[PDB]
């Protein structure tokens, strides 16, 4: 849509409705030439084809799109090809499992200017596009998401891959091995200490979850390259939320900037409360 | 008893199972872990106590190391995992939320055997080599099916081995193991009948060559001189889509090509159809009307 991480954000969200458990991310040199997401989700029926083009109407005016299908309640699957209008150029029978394959060719081909930055800053925007990718691996239990790459005429690579695991520590692991679990400790959470609420309660509805670094000397990280913060399972940047864990992390080791992966669970406001809550837990931690 | 078998194993357990994605952890070449996962059919609670070039596959991989189990079949609520201990007997089983499919964990091949152990890591170059070169084969054949592996040494980041991408073709998938640059020096086989030389050079008359059940495709390297490769590394035969050695067949193929390009080997990949109550070392019935076919077809392929 915006960005190749954008873009890669809206497919697998789209997987992730599907109610799939394998979400592939298939990318030659990096996404400039194509980004593809198969699932094996419910899949598309037939009466739906055209309602497919909002994301998928945009992807289709800025590259080349197309989509292989199955419904569970089909007897095969159909491939569809769009073009920039999101008309269906062609469908033809498929024979494919059950799921979608949404494949973005050339992305940005449409707009040369946004095509040429893509280029020069692929390097950057992949790095975007990993993160984005990192968060959904962890955050996504129960689900294993997995990317190649491709770069030139050289062989498929595997990037990453979950092995569709219940907890967020395994796909922790999976993502970055083993080695970075041994300096994580788990969340724990407190109610808010009279000093902390000073600072800034009874009807608290935050439940947070994860994972941080210890504050041991030497055992934090040089930047705050891995630093995941999600609000209802879903990948996003709260600024004040991370700032205050920052801060929290640097009153016990100032040199270094903690791996972070936390979830906030809230009912469907109060952030002084969430703040409190989060300072209050993090100095029980790491006391 | 070899690294190369008990990949082989649990790779075909997952197409067995009738997986679409099958992923290979691999920790020291396998030494410390060997783990396929796979989202194929998983295996049922009743069936858990029976679970335990052959390496049962199941059974002696638990004498051999510390196997543990998850899986989660589609008439199953919720999924399990399973240890085992060296018997084949159930330690504990837990229930585990887990996608439909089977992940099977090997972690330390052959430390019951101390002398076998030591063997293995020794020979961990061959034996890695020699599996690589299996998982290669089932990465060609497997159509459709998104094969990846990766190797951990030590604690260090994990290391590309080869992923297939879920293409249809063949072809597609000799581009994801070796790049497109193998694919620009290869040309596909384009079978014929047996000529008449070939056939009588081989004692086979017109009503021997009648009955040709024999449907062999593939690709193999152009005779260009320079374009083929130093040696028969990159060599796979199939018969009905199985990995196999045929020697008769494999000296007969690196024969043709030696005849346009003697100081080269092919890359060779080639798969034999033919039906099942034929296929007997491989003991394929009217083996002469096959080499007859392959040697004709290759010479008007290299001419
Ligand atoms: N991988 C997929 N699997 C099954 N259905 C899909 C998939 N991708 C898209 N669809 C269907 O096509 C519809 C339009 O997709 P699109 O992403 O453009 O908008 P949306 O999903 O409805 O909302 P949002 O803007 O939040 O993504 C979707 O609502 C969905 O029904
Ligand atoms: N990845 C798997 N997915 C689903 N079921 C499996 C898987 N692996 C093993 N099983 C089940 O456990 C049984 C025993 O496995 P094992 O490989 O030891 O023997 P086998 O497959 O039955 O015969 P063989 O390996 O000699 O062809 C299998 O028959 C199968 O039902
Ligand atoms: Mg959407
Ligand atoms: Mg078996």
């Amino acid at each position: 849509v915006l960005s190749l991480s954008t873009a890669v954000k809206e497919l697998v969200e789209n997987s992730l409705d599907a109610g799939a458990t394998n979400i592939d991310l298939k990318l030659k040199d990096y996404g400039v030439d194509l980004i593809e997401v198969s699932d094996n989700g419910c899949g598309v029926e037939e009466e739906n084809f055209e309602g497919l083009t909002e994301a998928l109407s945009s992807l289709c005016a800025l590259s080349d799109v197309t989509i292989s299908t199955c419904h569970a309640s089909a007897k095969v699957g159909t491939r569809l090809m769009f073009d920039h209008n999101g008309k269906i150029i062609q469908k033809t029978p498929y024979p494919r499992p059950r799921g979608t394959t949404v494949s973005v060719q050339q992305l940005f081909s449409t707009l040369p200017v946004r095509h040429k930055e893509f280029q020069r800053n692929i390097k950057k925007e992949y790095a975007k596009m990993v993160q984005v990718l990192h968060a959904y691996c962890i955050i996504s239990a129960g689900i294993r998401v997995s990317c190649t790459n491709q770069l030139g005429q050289g062989k498929r690579q595997p990037v990453v891959c979950t092995g569709g695991s219940p907890s967020i520590k395994e796909n922790i692991g999976s993502v970055f091995g083993q080695k970075q679990l041994q300096s994580l400790i788990p969340f724990v959470q407190l109610p808010p200490s009279d000093s902390v609420c000073e600072e800034y309660a009874l009807h608290n509805l935050f439940y947070i979850s994860g994972f941080i670094s210890q504050c041991t000397h030497g055992v934090g990280r040089s930047s705050t390259d891995r630093q995941f913060f999600f609000i209802n399972r879903r990948p996003c940047d709260p600024a004040k939320v991370c700032r205050l864990v920052n801060e929290v992390y640097h009153m016990y080791n100032r040199h270094q900037y903690p791996f972070v992966v936390l979830n906030i669970s809230v009912d469907s406001q109060e952030e002084k409360l969430l703040l409190a809550v989060l300072k209050t837990s993090l100095i029980g931690m790491f006391d």
